[PDB]
């Protein structure tokens, strides 16, 4: 659970492209040569023979100031801790010199706000003639988030942006939840700020994070129903669309109100009643009310398929 002692070997790391940006620097696609050397000093990287191992570099800044050099590294120490199947596992690090590293597996696919939108779901040929998704796979999409989602609240770990564009996906529908931070230009409207304060992923906010910013798992859990909507529209559409978002924000008011104004997400069409109603219980205005992340995951692995 401690910080790695042992760097890994940067000069196996040969770079392929960039994959993003940040305040911290870039985060680039590595291929690492000859790679079954370094499995025995695991460092368990899922070297599959004949395929060339590919792997996600996050880099600090070579110009960083001191506090961001802090911040890194207590990152470095918030990553060695999370170790599950559907969270981004850190396999290795590089800190005994500069620059520093933290590296892991490469998702083939991308987030899954933008794998999403590409697909159709099965049964409707409303096609690009072009990838299909049936219905029990988004359940098994769904899923898998709430899996993740409840290992982090076994170790008190509040995400605090849970969204669809911070999900990857890798071979098989298999997801792993992220935390890009909000600089990519393509979700650039998913960040509002909120007055006296910082600029937030509004939409996928619980009310008591918009009005008074506490954060908790069963703000987690709202920001999930949110992600469960995302998923079953397909990422067609963003959370509360037709609004503004300084009536987003106008909406949370009415939550804490809690007279009749305030307005639900409604029913996506590939959502069963049954699945919808416990997506409106993730929304409840009491904190204590809303489900744990196992019975999210319990009602999408079992109950989910057959209503
Ligand atoms: C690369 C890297 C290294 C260490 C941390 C992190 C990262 C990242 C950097 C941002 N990032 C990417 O740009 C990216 C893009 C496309 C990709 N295809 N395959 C891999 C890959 C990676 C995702 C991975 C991260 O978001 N974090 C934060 C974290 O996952 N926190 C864990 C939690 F979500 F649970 F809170």
């Amino acid at each position: 659970d401690g910080p790695p002692r042992v760097d890994f070997p940067r000069s196996r790391l040969r770079f392929k492209e960039k994959l993003g940006e940040g305040q911290f620097g870039e985060v680039h696609l590595c291929e690492v040569d000859s790679p079954q050397d370094l499995v025995s000093l695991d460092f368990p990287l899922n070297v599959r023979k004949g395929h060339p191992l590919l792997v996600a570099v996050k880099i600090l800044r070579p110009d960083a100031t001191k506090n961001a050099r802090n911040d890194f590294l207590k990152e470095v120490k918030i990553m060695s801790r999370l170790k599950d199947p559907n969270i981004i596992r850190l396999l290795g690090v590089c800190v005994q010199d500069d620059p520093l590293c933290m590296i892991t597996d490469y998702m083939e696919n991308g987030d899954l706000n933008q794998f999403l939108s590409a697909h159709q779901l099965e049964d409707k040929a409303a096609e690009g003639a072009d990838p299909t998704i049936s219905y029990p796979m988004l359940l098994h999409v769904a899923a898998q988030i709430a899996s993740g989602m409840r290992y982090l609240a076994t170790l008190n770990f509040v995400h605090r942006d849970l969204a669809t564009r911070n999900c990857l996906v890798g071979e098989n529908f298999t997801i792993k939840i992220a935390d890009f931070g909000m600089s990519r230009n393509l979700y650039a409207g998913d960040y509002y700020r909120v007055q006296g304060r910082a600029v937030l992923p509004i939409r996928w906010m619980a009310w008591e994070c918009i009005l008074m910013g506490k954060f908790t798992t069963a703000s987690d859990v709202w920001a999930f129903g949110v992600t469960l909507w995302e998923v079953l529209m397909l990422c067609r559409a963003q959370p509360f669309g037709q609004l503004t978002d300084e009536q987003v924000i106008e909406n949370a008011g009415e939550f804490f109100r809690d007279q009749g104004r305030q307005v639900y997400l409604s029913r996506p069409p590939a959502c069963p009643q049954g699945l919808y109603e416990l997506m409106l219980r993730c929304w409840s205005r009491e904190s204590e009310q809303r489900p744990p992340f196992s019975q999210l995951h319990r009602f999408l692995a079992e109950d989910a398929l057959n209503t």
